[PDB]
């Protein structure tokens, strides 16, 4: 009762079938649709999550339009997300006005002062981030990284935010939205454990913060700073191990800033531009996001388009980072894409790995920061070569979040 | 999960069960149940339809500011209804900016200069109901009021739209608000009958008004055309019959501006101050609405009280409509509460039988009119008694709608 909206619009797209509208297209992933469909139909498609219209763009002025120029206004939330219970007043959830609150009071947190003073702060957590990788690389054995780079993500996000120091069914949700509010009224390690991060968030209460939405952000906070952090250094140690050749010359950097094996301080890392290139270039070929989301909340006409009121306008970043209308041999790792006689040839609305405008990743820099003093410490001491059964070429997860299907796992020799 | 809310805000009312919060006092209707609230906590009381918090508010002030001061910016919609299906755009159940093109749409049909065009018009079905009521009265036979202002009402609202002359469940609506976008899912005598108000609705498509959406407009207008017309008559016609003396100084006037049973015309309806009295005066014992609602959209602070977003505001139109602490004898029949000597003595935002504001009942000076020219033409031939099967007094149906329990029978005298 509603697959003939961009019919009426002259938007083209899949044909939806009913109740499903598109779904079924999703058996290869998120991805390899929107690269499908992106040769397709060019620069504007649509095609309906169930019921759902959404409309995707991929005209840099009309990304813009969409992620800078009418957030405010129109394209300020994202797709409606449920249930979530008490998890609605966290920051990447909340909407309108609750979420204009939340982000002034949160931004403060990643300012480069803050940064700054976690640097001391993790560089204990790089330590035993080598000290782990030492046992299991005198003893010749294959390495999980993602264990071993979840393990140092865990203790980074636990001790930045609070201070401890350590060592299948959202398919039908498209289908069956009207589901959604139906398990919200159908109804704890953290609703006390919270009972730095969490200090400026008490420390932002001295229009303040309440202490069920102070826990919220927390755990929004873990999820991110957890997964996050561990998949993309999975997914760059694999491409160092792939190109020996760019790893080396990784090395020979970060040796010439920190001779004598120095410790990372915020200065040094920000200096290595060889190791921003790397960074940039692994977020291109894997947009842990895929998607860039925002609901039009009233009818507009943006670059001369008309776009009706509640449909989700979609930015494919990974059909994006892909595309070889703006990236020669898009396929291939080349961090040369990123150096600074070749940076300027870079459209900043179709590279957008952490987003764009108000509402792009409040912890951007942070990550960067993060995987890049770990990315330090591990190379200082070990090399990574590929294994019998390291998955080469490496699989995407053909499901929904952007994982690799096998682990990645390398051999890892001291230097 | 919600109860709390009110407790919280320090606002006072009753305990709600879970689940069903407050609904089980419902069972002596929303009129009684208004009543006894406002007597319980005065000025400011809050309860739950279920989980939904409402928010009733009985300052005229406070009033004043939901319905007129913050209409476009907070106040702007009423509580959500469904499932409704295309009549989700229709103009009393749109929102925000879909509802502010309707209105200024569908606003120049209910001007001075369109109802003097209708007074013509509706002269002719005046006669239809004086002489089926002539037919009803030569035969000594007690009268179904409803069912010869029912058919009166019909009449009217077919051919001043369009030009046709012719002559259990919503209870777990509120308990289970997540299971109306269930039914919108799960899913035609006028979808096809629409292919005057009809000739002004593609007027003013000659931003303009769709097709299916002219359709949900005319069913809203031959809903309240009906239903409203001629139970508001029907409570007239019973005052007059239970206060006699009411029912001859209001045939007095007629004869006076109307000598030689003249035909009313739209000039000679607005003279007649004695007629209008009643109107008002019974509408003030019977405000069919009951309520007027209001969904704040976003948190607000009006008159010194703070108001959380979502929170259904509420103004108990029949409560206020029989304060003892604004009128005095409130049960009683008394058209001199309006004459232009006690008229002054009245809030407009207490008294409150259309509403107020931007988003008041925009076919009010219609309605008021349609019903004044029904009783000047049926007065000036018919005297009206009570009968053996008169329910004196008068009961209130018990259950949602306001309307009596038994129909109003009454005995007709030809004059
Ligand atoms: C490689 C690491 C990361 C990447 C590539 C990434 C990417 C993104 C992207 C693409 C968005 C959406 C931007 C948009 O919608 O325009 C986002 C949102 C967000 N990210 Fe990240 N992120 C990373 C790590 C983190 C970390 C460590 C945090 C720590 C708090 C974080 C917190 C957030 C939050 C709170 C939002 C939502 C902000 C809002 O809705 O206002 N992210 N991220
Ligand atoms: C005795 C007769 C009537 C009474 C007492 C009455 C009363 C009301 C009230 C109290 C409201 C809500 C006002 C508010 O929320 O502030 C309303 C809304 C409305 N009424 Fe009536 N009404 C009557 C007859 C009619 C008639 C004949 C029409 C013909 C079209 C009509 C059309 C509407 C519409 C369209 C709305 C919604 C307006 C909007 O949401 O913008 N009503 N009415
Ligand atoms: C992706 C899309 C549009 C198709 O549907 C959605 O699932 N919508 C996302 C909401 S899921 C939620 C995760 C969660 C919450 C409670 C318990 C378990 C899980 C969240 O809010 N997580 C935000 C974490 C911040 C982050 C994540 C990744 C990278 N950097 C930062 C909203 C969303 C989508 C894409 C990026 C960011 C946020
Ligand atoms: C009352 C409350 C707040 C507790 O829940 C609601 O049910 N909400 C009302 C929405 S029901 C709908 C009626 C209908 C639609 C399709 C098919 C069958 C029935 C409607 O939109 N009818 C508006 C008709 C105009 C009118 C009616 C009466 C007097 N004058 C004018 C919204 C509402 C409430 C009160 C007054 C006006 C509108």
């Amino acid at each position: 009762h509603s697959h003939g909206l961009f019919k009426k619009l002259g938007i083209p797209g899949p044909t939806p079938l009913p109740f499903l509208g598109n779904i079924l297209s999703y058996h290869k992933g998120f991805c390899m649709f929107d690269m499908e469909c992106h040769k397709k139909y060019g620069k504007v498609w649509g095609f309906y999550d169930g019921q759902q219209p959404v409309l995707a763009i991929t005209d840099p002025d009309m990304i813009k339009t969409v992620l800078v120029k009418e957030c405010y206004s129109v394209f300020t939330n994202r797709r409606p997300f449920g249930p979530v219970g008490f998890m609605k007043s966290a920051i990447s959830i909340a909407e309108d006005e609750e979420w204009k609150r939340l982000r002034s009071l949160l931004s403060p947190t990643f300012t480069s002062g803050k940064l700054k003073e976690m640097v001391p702060i993790i560089a204990q957590y790089g330590d035993v981030l080598v000290r782990n990788l030492r046992r299991e690389a005198e003893t010749g054995k294959p390495v999980t990284l993602k264990d071993v780079f979840g393990a140092y993500s865990m203790d980074v996000i636990t001790s930045t935010s609070f201070g401890v120091n350590i060592d299948p069914f959202f398919l039908s949700i498209t289908v069956f939205p009207f589901l959604i509010p139906i398990l919200e009224v159908l109804n704890n390690f953290l609703r006390k454990s919270v009972k730095d991060f969490l200090q400026l968030m008490i420390d932002s209460q001295n229009k303040a913060l309440s202490d069920l939405e102070l826990v919220a952000q927390s755990i929004i906070f873990i999820f991110a700073g957890y997964e996050t952090t561990s998949s993309v250094l999975s997914f760059i140690m694999y491409e160092l191990a792939t190109h020996p050749d760019v790893q080396q010359k990784l090395q020979e950097e970060i040796d010439a800033v920190l001779p004598n094996k120095a410790p990372p301080t915020y200065d040094t890392v920000l200096q290595m531009e060889y190791l921003d290139m790397v960074v940039n270039e692994t977020l291109r070929l894997f947009p842990i996001a895929m998607r860039l989301e925002r609901v039009c909340k009233k009818d507009v006409e943006i670059n001369g388009m008309f776009i009706p009121k509640g449909v989700v306008v979609m930015i494919p970043s990974y059909a994006l980072h892909r595309d070889p209308k703006y990236w020669t041999e898009p396929e291939k790792f080349l961090p040369e894409r990123f150096s600074k006689k070749n940076k300027d040839n870079i459209d900043p609305y179709i590279y957008t790995p952490f987003g764009s405008g108000p509402r792009n990743c409040i912890g951007m820099r942070f990550a960067l920061m993060n995987m890049k003093l770990a990315l330090i410490r591990v190379l200082q001491n070990f090399s990574f070569k590929p294994c019998k059964e390291t998955q080469i070429p490496l699989k995407l997860s053909l499901g929904g979040l952007l994982q690799p299907e096998k682990p990645v796992v390398l051999k890892v020799e001291s230097r």
